[PDB]
Order: C-alpha cells, then structure tokens, then sequence
C-alpha cells in the first residue's frame, strides 16, 4: 500500500553501493534518505549531505534510490527511508560493508 | 554561516524559529526538530504536523512557525546549512505551562 519499502544492502568495500526505497501506492507525497547519523541524503530528487560519492540511481513518486560509491567500511548501518504521510512512515536498510581479504 | 536562537513560548501559544545566513549562494537549509524528523527542506514541507507552517524560505533565511505549542514540543531545533561540510546551528525552545 503507501507503505515505504527498502531492503538490507551488502557491498565490498571500494565498491558501489545502491539503496532502494519503494511504494506501491502514492502521490505527492514525498521520500527522503538519511544515514546512520540522521542526516539528510536527499530528499526526493534534491541532494542533502554534499558527500561526492552519493548520487542520485532515481526519484519519482514510486521509488527513491541512491548510489554510494567507493564505499568505506565507515558507511556500515543502518540508513532511513522516510515517506511522509501523516504520521510519518519509516523503513530502514542496514548496509553492510565486507572488507577485501 | 547558519544562525539561529533560543526562543521562549507560553504553552498553547505560536513560537516562530528563525534560521539566518549571513552570506550564501544557493546552498540549502533544512529544520529538523528534537526527534531529528525533517519539518522543512527549503520550501518544502516534511513532517505532516498541520500546526507546522512555513513563514519565510529564501537562501539567506528559513523560519518557520509552530502554532499551539505543547509542553512535548519543547527541546533541541536544529537549523543545517549543506555546505561541504554540513554546519548546523541548534535553537532550544522552552515552553511554560
Ligand atoms: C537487516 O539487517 C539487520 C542487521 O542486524 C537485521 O536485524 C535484520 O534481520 C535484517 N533483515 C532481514 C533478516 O530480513
Ligand atoms: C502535493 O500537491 C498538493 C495538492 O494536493 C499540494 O497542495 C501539496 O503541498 C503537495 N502535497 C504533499 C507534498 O503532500
Ligand atoms: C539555549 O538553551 C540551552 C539549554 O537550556 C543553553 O545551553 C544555551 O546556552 C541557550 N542559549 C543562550 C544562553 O543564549
């Protein structure tokens, strides 16, 4: 329904890292991701964080997703998805981060 | 470069929270409140808390107002500028019943 859905990412370190957020059912109402600190990512098709590595995979009603590139095992945990209908709705995606052998 | 201030408000009453930056290009300014949840990007509404309301968005202010303030509202506003890197300024606002 207009319920925000993402799912837990792994990725090796060094590599490229993409978050999805989707929703079945919805309008207007906006998405946004943040990191493990609470910051902003983006908030639908607008970057937050200046972060060079994080870029923009897609926004529209339906989907947000982002890239991280050149991942570190500093971007490890858990990032949120938020939908904002009244109340806010929340999903997070734990990223993982394995290190080169 | 964000800037920002303490504000006192009786409870039941509308507090006003006032983001200023001095010098500025097009860069970015979001409040977000003590939860962290995100009440204004710019222009753009977040939080659906309908007593929310935007009074001014330029790029050298962003103030928004809350009206009929609890006792629960009380706390630590964060105002962010996305610089590279983000610099933030925190306003408390203190509500008396
Ligand atoms: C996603 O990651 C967290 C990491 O601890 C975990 O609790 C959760 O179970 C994971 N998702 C699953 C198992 O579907
Ligand atoms: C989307 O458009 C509506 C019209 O219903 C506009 O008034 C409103 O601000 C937007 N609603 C959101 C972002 O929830
Ligand atoms: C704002 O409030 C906090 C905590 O009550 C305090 O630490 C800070 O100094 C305050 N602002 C002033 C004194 O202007």
């Amino acid at each position: 329904g207009q319920f925000p859905l993402t799912q837990n990412v792994t990725v090796v370190e060094g590599g490229t890292a993409i978050l999805t957020c989707r929703v079945d059912q919805n309008d207007n109402t906006s998405l946004q991701w943040s990191n493990p600190a609470q910051q902003t990512l983006y908030f639908d098709d607008k970057k937050a964080l200046r972060d060079n590595r994080i870029e923009l995979v897609r926004a529209s009603w339906h989907e947000l997703s982002i890239s991280v590139s050149d991942v570190s095992l500093s971007d490890e945990g858990q990032y949120t998805c938020s939908l904002f209908t009244m109340p806010v709705k929340t999903s997070k995606a734990y990223l993982t981060v394995l290190g080169v052998p």
